[PDB]
């Protein structure tokens, strides 16, 4: 069983509330990875604990090119340690900060990786992955890996959406404190797709009340430059009624997806 001293530690890749993710490499094989460090006196108060340690078993069994792999974990006394696959390009979020908005080539391609990721997840009885741009990492050359998992680490940047970025990705069901089911995740794709193409989420607003309002009532529009197979796609992803949202495969089929993916 691994322990901290099997690792060299590099810079923090991100700092969240429960702890940091550090660039690390195992001492022998000199293999590079990411070491996620969770304080755990932090985890008490949030009421999150050994129920998460039953949970890490899940992400441990998930294997897929578009999902960040959790190689292993250990703890000591004061800290929990997740040994994760390292993603060299970082977050689609910084990238969107750089490019301001993406083009259709990448979007449909990112959208396809995502839909593949979640289809896999679903089949494992795993739903409601956090799909926000800051939780999405870029692997070796181009690939998209859902980082999800360990609760929201940031790499230094921004200060506009710090919070007020949260709400933008939640469908009505889930904010309305109704139940949530496996269709949640299809609403997210629609929010991503719009943000990839637009460089802002469909529902962005100055206040939480207003955002909430726009989500609840599905009030969002398109700048003119958005192509109309792209409208069709988004429009069909964001449906107040979950049941009117497609299964994941339709997404993959959708004639705009199939058209524009560099893959
Ligand atoms: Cl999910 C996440 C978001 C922000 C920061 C760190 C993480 N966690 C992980 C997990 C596995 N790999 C990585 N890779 C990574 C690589 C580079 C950077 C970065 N961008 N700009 N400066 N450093 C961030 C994360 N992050």
């Amino acid at each position: 069983q691994w322990a901290l001293e099997d690792f060299e530690i590099g810079r923090p890749l991100g700092k969240g509330k429960f702890g940091n993710v550090y660039l690390a490499r195992e001492k022998q094989s000199k293999f590079i990875l990411a070491l996620k460090v969770l304080f755990k006196a932090q985890l008490e108060k949030a009421g999150v604990e050994h129920q998460l340690r039953r949970e890490v078993e899940i992400q441990s069994h998930l294997r897929h090119p578009n999902i960040l792999r959790l190689y292993g974990y250990f703890h000591d006394a004061t800290r929990v340690y997740l040994i994760l696959e390292y993603a060299p390009l970082g977050t689609v979020y910084r990238e969107l900060q750089k490019l301001s908005k993406f083009d259709e080539q990448r979007t449909a391609t990112y959208i396809t990786e995502l839909a593949n990721a979640l289809s896999y997840c679903h089949s494992k009885r795993v739903i409601h992955r956090d799909i926000k741009p800051e939780n999405l990492l870029l692997g070796s050359a181009g690939e998209l890996k859902i980082a999800d998992f360990g609760w929201s680490v940031h790499a230094p940047s921004s200060r506009r959406d710090t919070l007020c970025g949260t709400l933008d990705y939640l469908p009505p069901e889930m904010i309305e404190g109704r139940m949530h089911d496996e269709k949640v995740d299809l609403w997210s794709l629609g929010v991503l797709c719009y943000e990839f193409l637009v460089g802002k989420p469909p529902f962005e607003a100055n206040t939480y009340q207003e955002t909430y309002k726009r989500i609840s009532r599905v009030e969002f529009t398109f700048p003119d430059f958005v192509t109309e197979g792209a409208r069709d796609l988004i429009s069909r992803l964001l449906k107040h009624n979950p049941s009117q949202r497609p299964m994941l495969r339709e997404v993959l089929e959708h004639p705009w997806i199939t058209a524009n993916s560099s893959k």
